[PDB]
C-alpha cells in the first residue's frame, strides 16, 4: 500500500478539530471547534464552544469562517475537488466577509490534517463595527437558513430523500423508542425525538402507532390523530422503507419513512423524517468556486443575508480565497459551486456559550455529460 493522500483520507468519517482566535473591535475570543465529517454524504457534525466567555459577536456570523474539504463531491466531479487535493498539507483558506453598512471580517485559515484529525485554524480580525450595530448588538437570528430558489438540482433533492430515509429507519430502530411505542409513552417519547430534530435538519420527525396515529409531532396538537399524505401503509403494513413525496399537516414534503418493529419483527409503529419543499427548494447557499491559475488555488464569492430578529435582513458578503500549503499538484476545478445547507442547534447540557452545527455541503454545477 501507500500512504493516503488526497480523496483517499476522506473515504469515512474523519475527526475534525476547529480552532478561531477573533478579534472584533478590540474584542478578542477564542473558539474551540469539535466534531466529525463524511464526505461521504457531505456531513459536518461539529459542536463550538467559546473558551474566552461571551461571544462578543453573533454565532451564524462564524459559520462560514469555523472546512470544505468534506463537500460531497460526485465521482464526475472528483476530478474538481481543490479542497481535497491539497489533502493532507491542506491548504491556506482567507476570507473578507463584508457586512453592509458595518465592520467587515478578514479570516485567515490553515485547514491541514494534523494526525488523522482534520484541523481547521482561524485567525478572525474584525474591525469598522459599530456597537450598537446587529453584529456587536447580537440582533441576529440564532439559524443559517438560506433563502434561494436557484435551481433543479435534481440529485440533491434525491440526496435528501436519502438522508431522510437514514434518519426515518436509524429512529425506528432506536430501542428506547420501540418500547416507548409499545407502552404509548408519549413523554418518553417526546423526550427522545425532541433531541435530534433539534439537531436534524429536517423540517419535523412523526413518530406513529401501528395504525399510523400521531405519538409525535412538531405541533402537539397533532398528537393523536391520523397522519397525513396516504403513503404510510407501505411502512406499516409492508414493512417497508422508503421515500416519498406527500403533502401533510406542514405541506407538500419530502419524506422518508420507516417502520417500528418489535423483537418479533411485528410492526408496532411508524418514524416519517421529512423536508418541507418549501425549505428543500430555499434552504440552501451555493458557494460558486472558480479556479485562480495564478495562485494555484480557487476563489469563491457569495452572499449570505442573516435575519435581523424582528425583522430586516443584515448581508454578510463573502469573498474567499483558498491556496494550498505544499508544493505538490492540486486540482484546479471548472467552475462549480458548494450547495451548503447548515442547522443550528444548541446543546441542552452545556452551559457554556456555544454552538451546535449539522452541516451538509454537496458539490454541483457540472453535469455527467451524455449530450
Amino acid at each position: 500500500h501507500h500512504v493516503s493522500k488526497g480523496e483517499e483520507l476522506f473515504t469515512g468519517v474523519v475527526p475534525i478539530l476547529v480552532e478561531l482566535d477573533g478579534d472584533v473591535n478590540g474584542h478578542k475570543f477564542s473558539v474551540s471547534g469539535e466534531g466529525e465529517g463524511d464526505a461521504t454524504y457531505g456531513k459536518l457534525t461539529l459542536k463550538f464552544i467559546c473558551t474566552t466567555g461571551k461571544l462578543p459577536v453573533p454565532w451564524p456570523t462564524l459559520v462560514t469562517t469555523l472546512v470544505q474539504c468534506f463537500a460531497r463531491y460526485p465521482d464526475h466531479m472528483k476530478q474538481h475537488d481543490f479542497f481535497k487535493s491539497a489533502m493532507p498539507e491542506g491548504y491556506v483558506q482567507e476570507r473578507t466577509i463584508f457586512f453592509k453598512d458595518d465592520g467587515n471580517y478578514k479570516t485567515r485559515a490553515e485547514v491541514k490534517f494534523e494526525g488523522d484529525t482534520l484541523v481547521n485554524r482561524i485567525e478572525l480580525k474584525g474591525i469598522d463595527f459599530k456597537e450598537d450595530g446587529n453584529i456587536l448588538g447580537h440582533k441576529l437570528e440564532y439559524n443559517l437558513t438560506g433563502r434561494s430558489m436557484d435551481i433543479t438540482e435534481e440529485r440533491l433533492h434525491y440526496q435528501v430523500g436519502q438522508r431522510a430515509l437514514i434518519q426515518a429507519m436509524q429512529i425506528s430502530a432506536m430501542p428506547e423508542l420501540v418500547e416507548a411505542v409499545q407502552k404509548r409513552d408519549l413523554a418518553r417519547i417526546k423526550a427522545l425525538i425532541d433531541p435530534m430534530r433539534s439537531f436534524s435538519d429536517a423540517t419535523y420527525i412523526t413518530v406513529g402507532d401501528a395504525s399510523g396515529q400521531r405519538l409525535y409531532h412538531v405541533n402537539p396538537d397533532e398528537i393523536g390523530k391520523s397522519m397525513e399524505g396516504g403513503d404510510s401503509d407501505e411502512a406499516l403494513i409492508n414493512a417497508a422503507s422508503y421515500v416519498s413525496v406527500r403533502k401533510g399537516s406542514l405541506g407538500s414534503s419530502l419524506r422518508g419513512k420507516s417502520p417500528i418493529q418489535d423483537a418479533t419483527g411485528k410492526v408496532i409503529g411508524i418514524v416519517s423524517v421529512g423536508y418541507t419543499i418549501e425549505q428543500l427548494v430555499t434552504n440552501h447557499f451555493n458557494v460558486y468556486i472558480t479556479a485562480d491559475k495564478q495562485k494555484n488555488g480557487i476563489k469563491a464569492n457569495f452572499k449570505i443575508r442573516h435575519n435581523i430578529e424582528d425583522g430586516g435582513v443584515q448581508l454578510a458578503d463573502h469573498y474567499q480565497q483558498n491556496t494550498p500549503i505544499g508544493d505538490g499538484p492540486v486540482l484546479l476545478p471548472d467552475n462549480h459551486y458548494l450547495s451548503t445547507q447548515s442547522k443550528l442547534s444548541k446543546d441542552p447540557n452545556e452551559k457554556r456559550d456555544h454552538m451546535v452545527l449539522l452541516e451538509f455541503v454537496t458539490a454541483a454545477g457540472i453535469t455527467l455529460g451524455m449530450d
